[PDB]
């Protein structure tokens, strides 16, 4: 969906649905996507340089929703915002020793 807010007002975004890296990105027309905020499994947050303390990313882990509370919005914050997560793992076998004699 979408919303229009007056500059200075707040908007809370949420995204529902093993959790590693979680974040919000945004994309304005004709521009490249920008990371806005991330939170990891330990609750450590990070924010893009343009956030300037105005936004708060949070987890509630029972629902898997994330939230992005955006305060003091400005016209330059106009964009499509989306939640993102990724998953990575690797597996390896027990090694076998190969010795080549000669």
């Amino acid at each position: 969906g979408g919303g229009l807010v007056q500059a200075g007002e707040s908007l809370k975004l949420s995204c529902a649905a093993s959790g590693g890296f979680m974040g919000w990105y945004r994309q304005a027309p004709g521009k490249q996507r920008e990371l806005v905020a991330t939170i990891n499994s330990r609750g450590i947050t990070n924010y893009a340089d343009f956030v300037k303390g105005r936004f708060t990313i949070s987890r509630d882990n029972a629902k898997k929703t994330v939230y992005l509370e955006m305060n003091s919005l400005e016209p330059e914050d106009t964009a499509v915002y989306y939640c993102y997560t990724h998953y990575f793992r690797s597996y390896w076998g027990q090694g076998t020793q190969v010795t080549v004699s000669s």
